[PDB]
């Protein structure tokens, strides 16, 4: 074939424009709502748990093949990222987490790739600075619908400069997106939790207006028409009402014509607690997390056995896969190809598939193993032969690692 | 190096799950080894699809597209694309090339859910602060100082319920007695939410909707959501194996007649301790032999296929089709 | 490449200014609310549990490689910090915990690094004094958006001096931040618990 | 709360390793390029009785040998790292970086 004669079309319709139909959440005004939802206890709890569980995923660089060139470039980009926590490069890998959490909250976030020249003739990754989506006005596009460049206009901290219209190409940057439709349009993940949040705030204000009626009672007082405003009797009636509100122990002393009374609402206050728990359940359900981790399990039954995976486990796997896919598509080819033009299979970033299993089963298995080794004279070498003779899943379950990861990390 | 085309298939499939029909292009540049490399796959959102053309025998012919290039560059109109350059995904197709969406049954519960939320929002404003009423004599008309004073009394009863009410001996301030408690609409909300989650085909334990109903005792041979997630993977694999694979193999091998297939692994959460005890029995059998690893691997590949899968050791076929 | 031609931009918008949108929690008035929330039973209980569980984490210095130079400098900075509880250096490692808990409550806290000369020709870490964020007015910034120096104005205890406008460079200090956005702006962790506390 | 208390320790260790350590190593070693790192131990509350049964199997393996302790310690450091951490025996690296 010649090429792609079909452009990347918008997701727009007559009402729905760029994955959004609400005018309140249409442009950058939706970013205000997405930022104000960070003031929630439930939302910040779920985000702290999800992002902390992302940050402890036991990442490892996987090379292309068993060739020493692939292992060399894999250890190279491992030193560039610093999967082990600290290095001399001022920790760029957590800046990727910051850009990813901004792209999870807002839908699209980006960052720069600074490539100074190392002393060994290699292009060291110097630093990665984030780009907050408040500062991003638009993103440019190619004629085939794909993106072209990033238009920025923000404010340098300290009030130094008012940068305006700064256009940055993509090949110097990395762009993260949540639940992209393949068309380069990142919808935010906080989209479904907006109406429950708004109804939650309105319901809190309704409870604040209702308790002031049902707990002290609104006073009413009937006077004859002889008393008008600004008189001593008018000030006395003001004093009676203010003392009924503020100091309810001086009592009420009335002439034989005045009828002090509370306005009879003639109904008890309805229990709004189930509606609050319903909208809080709506928020935590829209975030995709179970009600046991975030403390919202209230009288509902615990999970009996569960499925093959859990809800929050599948959510936290699916986010790690999107993060690893975005890193492996955008950051890695901008690092390997300027230092190896002849590369064609990039080393990949993959987490370890964790599985909480019993240590006692591994202990009994290891006891059987040393029972097998016991009759032999030389214990450790024949033991390690029995260890690496095992299948891969049991060898992972014992906690012994292969030589590939220790050869890609320590050298 | 191919910029990850396989997740674009997932994006097209999820668009076809939501909307009923989605598609994408197949860009085939020429590789350096004389083979037609799959260069990229761009999605086609069903908002941009107006119609699909058809053959005279009822089968489809081409895809009619009219959308908007991002950045406001072009307004593409009536762009007709043949099928043999594309892939088309469908949910629950009737064999007649018509993809009904999967969100079809969850529409009326959703509409009733929204109307019920608006009814609760109109009902709480009545049952929690109470609508005020006030009777004045006919001497007071609109726009007077007494009329503004009555407005001020009602507005202070709504907004600042601590200044109190001070009335002349003729006015009767009152709340309108609805004479009934507010009915509990929470079961109706949970009913329509159960209708939505039941129409999606998922159990009430994964999505957090289990509210006072009993947990599953043993279950059946499979679960609800397990059968749903198997049945969707089978449709996705069938669509890939029918449309994408013959457009890749036949331009690079015209003499092919049995295409390689795409299949997932049938997962089965079993106990590791049973596999640990089995492996302990295996090394008990190997223990009397001198050379442990080669006779051990002979005992391993001498096993039946299900137990060999349960130990986690893979065959040479998958490692010979992946690593080379 | 040449370098970073893109400055560290603010998180500001027309209403949201520096990770905050409420005018009550906008400037140092939010620090008053963050300090008054320490009078809660729930908040002080959770902070005591979390900080006590941080202080018993079984920390260990991990060296760079198995080379004796890396092990030597690792044991050097281990003696500088004193991961084992006491030493002659008057316990600087718990001062780091104090600075970190101030940065957890308020969003940003800092401390000084005093480097006297040891008798063995090595720069011993002498002491670390905390800097409470009540005393911090502003932080200076480089032209590329990164921070430059710390502007301080507080009161010496005993009513001795009223220090004003004391500018301190960063390379003599350490700065802790909670949930930094990579742009050097530390939002506090007590942000979401404010409206429930007021209600 | 376990993920919260891990995520705070990681932020504290990252802040220490980025700001305090290079201001200590580089004024005393200008030729340094890989700083030593601060990391906590990943705790895991496991059963002591499983470790007791494992140690019983270990001394059953050592029992036929004449010299118990040296061959025992050879069997100990021949173990994988997770089980060796679970027995509570530490490596020589931490005791060589603390006590000297």
């Amino acid at each position: 074939l010649e090429g792609a004669s079909v452009p990347v079309m918008s997701t727009s319709y007559d009402v729905v424009v760029d994955r959004e139909f609400d005018e309140l959440l249409q442009g950058k005004d939706g970013l205000l709502v997405y930022h104000k939802m960070l003031s929630d206890g439930t939302v910040k709890n779920a985000l702290n748990y999800i992002f902390g569980r992302i940050r402890s995923a036991k990442w490892y660089v996987e090379p292309a093949s068993t060739d020493p060139e692939d292992i060399a470039i894999a250890a190279f980009i491992h030193a560039q990222l610093g999967i082990d926590d600290a290095s001399v490069g001022k920790y760029p890998f957590g800046r990727l987490f910051a850009i990813y959490e901004n792209a999870y909250i807002y839908g699209m976030a980006a960052g720069e790739i600074v490539l100074t020249l190392g002393a060994d003739g290699k292009l060291i990754l110097d630093k990665i600075v984030p780009i907050h989506p408040f500062n991003i006005d638009e993103v440019l596009y190619d004629e085939e619908g794909g993106p072209k460049a990033l238009k920025l206009s923000g404010e340098v901290k300290g009030g130094s400069q008012f940068v305006n219209g700064l256009e940055i190409p993509i090949w110097k940057t990395v762009v993260f997106l949540h639940n992209d439709d393949g068309s380069f349009t990142g919808q935010s993940a906080l989209r479904a939790a907006v109406p429950h949040w708004l109804a939650k705030r309105a319901l809190i204000l309704l409870i604040n207006h209702g308790l002031e009626r049902f707990m002290i009672g609104v006073p009413t007082l009937t006077i004859p028409k002889s008393v008008r405003q600004g008189t001593k009797q008018w000030e006395a009636a003001k004093e009676i009402v203010k003392n009924f509100v503020q100091k309810p122990r001086h009592g009420i002393i009335l002439p034989d014509d005045w009828k002090f009374d509370t306005v009879d609402l003639k109904s008890a206050m309805p229990d709004a607690i189930p509606y609050l728990t319903y909208h809080d359940a709506g928020i935590a359900r829209a975030l995709g997390i179970d009600f046991n981790t975030v403390q919202l399990n209230m009288g509902v039954q615990a999970v009996n056995i569960g499925e093959f995976v859990s809800l929050t486990q599948q959510t936290i796997i699916s986010l790690q896969r999107e993060f690893a896919s975005a890193v492996n598509l955008y950051l890695i080819p901008k690092l390997v190809l300027p230092n190896w033009p002849g590369a064609t299979r990039f080393p990949r970033l993959t987490f370890e598939m964790e599985e909480r299993n019993d240590f006692s089963a591994a202990a009994n298995l290891m006891g059987m193993l040393i029972n097998a080794v016991k009759d032999s004279e030389d214990i450790p070498t024949e033991l390690k032969a029995l260890i690496d003779a095992l299948p891969s899943k049991m060898r992972r379950a014992l906690g012994v690692v292969d030589e590939v990861r220790e050869a890609v990390r320590q050298p």
